[PDB]
């Protein structure tokens, strides 16, 4: 399927860089359109067209509009020892995030998200990252249990599989938060 829609002119440049970053993110194709007729329009605003899966163009627009034109701009705080889960795995659970959310993440500091873009996805970005600080929080010694350790090699697969300086730091996240990381990286 197809979506148009508009975003300012000036923002022509930008989008031009970021085609390949959308196609990755979402999986879709993303193309800027002509202005015919003479005349310059009003508005001096520049026609966008994505191409692809009906889902992904959606979440590539919203994002792209986030990007734009963001309706809200934000701070996350989160511990100093969840860091590893923003910059870790080559940042593959923050790319899913964006990609889940829409929402533009980036890492500002130790322990600090911005977050930008429509509202409606910065408050699900944010809520989601409170949620998985919860997670992290509340962690005690807990029953063991076959599921607890299929989640845990699940895990344990997909992040040596990235390895890094952050490995360590992710192995020792509460089984509880592994798996809705996993839910998040597979979900997409």
């Amino acid at each position: 399927g197809s979506d148009e829609f508009t975003a300012p002119a000036e923002k022509a440049e930008l989008l031009e860089q970021s085609r390949g970053r959308i196609e990755g993110l979402f999986g879709v194709s993303l193309a800027v359109l002509g202005a015919l007729g003479a005349e310059e329009p009003l508005p001096a605003r520049i026609w966008l067209q994505l191409c692809g899966a009906q889902e992904a163009v959606h979440s590539a627009k919203e994002y792209i509009k986030g990007i734009c034109e963001p309706e809200l701009e934000e701070r996350e705080c989160y511990p100093k020892d969840m860091h590893c889960i923003f910059v870790g795995a080559e940042s593959l659970f923050l790319k899913s995030l964006i990609q889940d959310t829409c929402a533009d993440l980036c890492i500002l500091d130790i322990g600090l998200l911005g977050i930008r873009g429509s509202a409606e996805a910065v408050v699900m970005a944010r809520s989601h990252i409170q949620q998985f600080v919860k997670l992290f929080e509340n962690k005690e010694n807990l029953p063991s249990s076959q599921k607890e350790s299929e989640v845990k090699r699940e895990f344990k697969q997909f992040v040596e599989a990235h390895a890094d300086n952050y490995t360590m730091d992710l192995l020792i996240l509460p089984t509880s938060l592994k798996k809705e990381l996993l839910t998040l990286t597979q979900g997409e």
